[PDB]
DNA sequence: CCAGATCGTGCGACACACCGGGCCAATTGGCCGATGCCGTCCCGCGAACCCCTCTACCGTGTTGAGCAGCAGCGGCCT
């Protein structure tokens, strides 16, 4: 808690590092597969 | 002295006083009935009016003064 919240948010967002193209593609594939599995679970 | 103003009195006219008759003028004022133009409304289409949606070279950091409470520290006490 500080009188300035912009600095707090800025310093908070930087903890997570960046990502590369292959990582992005792998994450997208994970999202797709997870949602399709969720739909399959929705099936009875 | 005696003669006109004032008034008494008299005769007439007479402008209406009555209270009652017998008709009339003017002037209606309603809408009667018939005819006609405007208000309202129900679409009809179209101009605009507002809302929602999407674009893939990429790109990764904003004074002074007065009064009171809290944090750090010196120094007993165990």
């Amino acid at each position: 808690a500080t009188a300035d919240p912009v600095k707090d948010y800025l310093k908070q967002i930087g903890k997570v590092p960046l990502l590369n193209a292959e990582q992005e593609v792998e994450l997208a594939k994970r999202i797709e597969a997870g949602l399709f599995a969720e739909d399959k679970l929705a099936n009875s």
